[PDB]
């Protein structure tokens, strides 16, 4: 009955929740921000602990080896420095985040010191792996093959709050997401790698998803999908495609970005304006009312009005003033939140899209699908927060209950871990339901 | 500290809860149904009470005396069953649906009686009037007239749930909804009465609501919209448009089965769906040329959709007063509200208020609502709470009004869209000037 949540950000307020129903756990709580921590203890009954994970490895030893369990809610540069301790102390863990190469060279000795490290949990990485293997599972047991297998998954507002030119809210800073529109994608289909360039052509591999009729949403494939044949276990699989939902002209927006010249780290030119700033970028002189206009519509994709506008909703061309940033990515992505930030009693939503073919031995070919939406509650968390920080609270309760006898370091993939946490998700508000048809 | 809530059906269950928060009312609860007040008080705390209200009126006469308010969630046809008593022993009132001509009569005798009934309470009629209301009080209030009201509302299935050929789910079996679509339209457009037909040609009128981008949602005008203009006191307006939401394809759909000869009532013909459709159009097999021949020009969408539901197959036809009502019977055993599967309420007003400036306001008012999992639905919140609002109101002694009225005074409507926030029922305001 003892455990240390390091972390006291977005994910850790809906973790803190869960455990505090059952009342026989005594909650450390370890962070940076001295700010977050001291709010949060007002909320929830919580032993407040200032500490640094890199600078101060001292005392995280000591106070380690005093828990039971270990959440670590940090990014995941730092997960080494936790796993570390926990070996030495003899301590399990439980992680929210991507298990790393570093983490990996760790597998050795965390099963020579006899703990539990269960990694790769919460929504992707997390909740995407235990709805494929859930139905790749049951279809092995049957005799079955996996030959196709096509997911999609976007964090998105709800409908009522999406009347904006890029039809999207952002919580923090979008640095890392825009330059990823730059990037290329890799997927398998019909036993062919196929490859789509990233950057200014990459609006031509947007298509619509128009699996649910009243939702208007748009969908394109993402990084790598090859990647997990080896995972799951699928190399016999002929098509293997991986995407992120968002709604229709949403990318389209973005691509107008990118023909303004607004997506790149390069650093800026009385204080600057955005309309300033687009005169440097088309290369006129700073004085234009509506000659940036003519400039500016001339270079957006030969006369393109829709792009045109949201520049002119933002108010890139407008008089206002640029904030201070290292380039012209940061000072974009400043402004986007500025505009476009989530309100107070504004709801969000995750969906998220399986499709699955599993060629039968009788020879029958099964078509099955699997929905999983959950929408944001208005006095309470929010729907990223609760698929992010759920299964691993959910976890953490199985290691300290007993339900989990496998050691070493893992993902939620066998049977023991995603079968619980898929049939308690039912009750905390995220519902999923699964359809087949034969042929 | 005592109230009675006539009704046992899937309405009264968000008002006990909300009323039994405090714990300091004695509910009572009355119906014809057994089953449903057995169910429903197991849940909460009530007194069950077996009656029905026209066969046992003697009863009613003495119960009600008893009590301090009256809740009526019944058919509005026996309204004025209740009021007669309400009137006789002195006791206030609150009810979920239309005043009606019946009930209009009453008001000299509920006057004289020195009581309170407030009708006309719930999402529609009842929060449309709210959120008109407190737009065109405000508008009045700095010496503005109102030129423009248009306004739209639905309720519908989550867009998770709407993956079917009419892109809806029935709580019950859909008689009146089916039979609306033959029923004609009304309204006022730049000063002028416009008339539109029902039957085939309906669904020229449907027109695309993209109000919400993410949403894909389509529309249609209500039966009669130039009712409002005395009602909100807006007879300078030159355009007046109620009107209905709904996903996109469903009008589409069911302008199919007006085609085929589905929706009408001339009574029924072990029979099948394969042998009734030859019939309109037994005979051979496949012939799907006869199906698609009548059903437009090659309209492969709704001839997809009959054979989704199963109009083609040889399925049972089940036993009903006629064809309508057999359809009624089959859409609902098919297209239904599981347990674990939401459902949405979406309601958009669009105001055009002119000022002394001159200026043109254009203001748009949303309010949306989602059903809860471990919870009620959508619907049931929204219809419920705004007359269990208003019914703690006058136990509390705030509304100080009397006689027969609606939610039309800032008295009612102000508490109660204050309050509504609370309960899970979010509402927004926007404006922008115009010259
Ligand atoms: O891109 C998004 O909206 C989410 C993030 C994790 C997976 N999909
Ligand atoms: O037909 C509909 O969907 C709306 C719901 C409330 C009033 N009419």
């Amino acid at each position: 009955r003892k455990v240390l949540v390091l972390g006291s950000g977005y994910i850790s307020e809906p973790v803190l929740e869960y455990l505090s129903r059952d009342g026989n756990i005594e909650i450390t709580v370890g962070s940076d921000m001295k700010n977050q921590i001291e709010q949060l203890g007002k909320k929830y009954n919580i032993n407040p602990v200032s500490m640094d994970i890199c600078k101060q490895e001292e005392k995280l030893g000591f106070l380690v080896a005093k828990q039971d369990l270990v959440i670590s809610l940090l990014p995941y540069v730092l997960h080494p420095l936790v796993a570390k301790a926990c070996i030495t102390n003899k301590v399990n863990m439980v992680t929210a985040s991507y298990i790393t190469p570093a983490l990996k060279e760790l597998e050795k000795s965390v099963e020579d010191a006899g703990i539990t490290i269960i990694g790769e949990l919460g929504l992707d990485p997390g909740l995407d792996h235990m709805l494929a293997m859930e139905s790749i599972d049951k279809a092995k047991e049957v005799g079955a093959t996996i030959e196709s297998y096509i997911s999609y998954c976007g964090g998105l507002p709800a409908p009522e709050h999406s009347n904006n030119p890029l039809r999207y809210k952002f919580s923090w800073s979008p640095v890392g997401v825009l330059m990823n529109v730059m990037q290329s994608a890799t997927y398998l289909l019909d036993g062919k790698v196929v490859n789509v360039a990233g950057g200014i052509s990459f609006l031509d591999a947007v298509t619509s998803m128009d699996f649910f009729p009243g939702l208007n949403l748009e969908g394109y494939p993402n990084r790598d999908s090859t990647k997990y044949a080896e995972i799951y276990g699928i190399s016999s699989a002929h098509t293997l495609l991986r995407g992120t939902l968002r709604y229709k002209g949403y990318m389209k927006a973005l691509n107008g970005f990118v023909k303004l010249g607004l997506i790149n780290r390069e650093a800026l030119p009385n204080p600057l304006t955005w309309k300033q700033l687009l005169c440097d970028l088309v290369g006129i002189s700073p004085s234009s009312e509506h000659d940036v206009l003519k400039e500016a519509v001339l270079k957006k994709l030969g006369g393109d009005n829709t792009q045109l506008e949201a520049a002119e909703w933002l108010g890139l061309l407008g008089d206002e003033q640029v904030p201070q940033a290292e380039s012209i990515l940061d000072a974009l992505s400043k402004h986007l939140v500025m505009k476009l930030s989530y309100g107070p009693e504004e709801k969000d939503m995750i969906v998220m899209r399986d499709s699955f073919g599993i060629r039968h031995p009788s020879g029958h070919l099964e078509h099955k699908t699997i929905d999983l939406v959950a929408y944001g509650d208005i006095n309470g968390f929010s729907a990223m927060a609760k698929t992010v920080g759920l299964p691993t609270a959910m976890a953490a309760k199985m290691l300290l209950d007993g339900e989990i006898g496998a050691k070493g370091l893992m993902g939620p993939f066998s049977k023991e871990i995603y079968g619980p946490i898929l049939e308690r998700i039912k009750a905390e508000g995220i519902i999923y339901t699964t359809q087949s048809t034969i042929k």
